[PDB]
């Protein structure tokens, strides 16, 4: 759609060697791959490649090329999943090469660390959890500055790479039910602000609500929000009137206070991601203080 600077972005297909799919979805697939020299050094880096499936409608091609263009628009930040390059020229498939985050989505990761957590000292600790939280806030402050709205901020959509760096991704009902297991899905409604459940309107301050739900997910070590409750039209009703989740098993009091601040029923009275970054950095620095 928008102009495309091939000098900056085009990567040669003959320096890309595809491996196995990391995941396959309704509209495309993400393949694990090796790229030679994509960061301008003389190195092989494992990257992830968004590309189409073998079916592939012109609407599915147009969408990937739109995502590529939007990624170029957003630009780089440590705490988003970054565009590394693309292959768009005649001679092969459309491929959008992005950062590989080896540990996978954060929800699944945290659930896997439940017998490997200690509040403070290999293991996860409060330091890790407030870190992940600050990093997602830093990531979202950046996206707000690019005038983006995420619309589906959840711990499933946060990826973990090396050195406890965590990165926001914008992507089940899809996957083959013969192969579907217990947490292989998530009900997005549980992350939606009252004004979005109800009026279907997305803003950056509705993303601040979902960030609160994400915080809850981090500090439950990857449990599902609203435990027990069935999500009917009275869930909604109660939600719009003031009902909120209880503190999860691994929260500190300050972090639970922050969830509740992010769940202000009134969008303008929720913290901004700039205010969350400042407050969460304070909490992070306090946590590792000494005597
Ligand atoms: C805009 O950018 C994007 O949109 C985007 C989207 C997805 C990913 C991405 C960028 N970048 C990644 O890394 C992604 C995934 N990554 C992944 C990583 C590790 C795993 N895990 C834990 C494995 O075990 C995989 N394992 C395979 C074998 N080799 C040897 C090692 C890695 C699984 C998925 C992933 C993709 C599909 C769905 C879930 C996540």
């Amino acid at each position: 759609r928008l102009p495309y600077d091939a000098s900056k972005w085009e990567f040669p297909r003959d320096r890309l060697k595809l491996g196995k799919p990391l995941g396959r979805g309704a509209f495309g697939q993400v393949i694990e791959a090796d790229a030679f020299g994509i960061d301008k050094t003389a190195t092989c880096r494992t990257v992830a490649v968004k590309m189409l499936k073998e079916g592939a409608t012109h609407s599915e091609h147009r969408a990937l090329m739109s995502e590529l263009k939007i990624l170029i628009h957003i630009g780089h930040h440590l705490n988003v999943v970054n565009l590394l390059g693309a292959c768009t020229k005649p001679g092969g498939p459309l491929m959008v090469i992005v950062e590989f985050c080896k540990f996978g989505n954060l929800s699944t990761y945290l659930r896997s660390k439940r017998n490997e957590f200690v509040p403070y000292k290999d293991f996860l600790t409060l330091e890790h959890l407030i870190c992940y939280s600050f990093q997602v806030a830093k990531g979202m402050e950046f996206l707000a500055s690019r005038k983006c709205i995420h619309r589906d901020l959840a711990a499933r959509n946060i990826l973990l790479s090396e050195k406890n760096v965590v990165k926001i991704c914008d992507f089940d009902i899809y996957k083959d039910p013969d192969y579907v297991r217990k947490g292989d899905a998530r009900l997005p409604l549980k992350w939606m602000a009252p004004e979005t459940i109800f009026d279907r309107v997305y803003t950056i301050q509705s993303d601040v609500w979902s960030f609160g739900v994400l915080l809850w997910e981090i500090f439950s070590l990857g449990a599902s929000p609203y435990p027990g409750v069935k999500i009917d039209e009275e869930f909604c009703r109660r939600l719009k009137e003031g009902t909120r989740m209880r503190a999860p098993d691994y929260t500190t009091p300050e972090m639970y206070q922050t969830m509740l601040d992010c769940w202000h029923g009134e969008p303008s009275q929720r913290p901004t991601f700039s205010e969350l970054v400042e407050h969460l950095g304070n909490l992070l620095q306090a946590n590792a203080q000494q005597d």
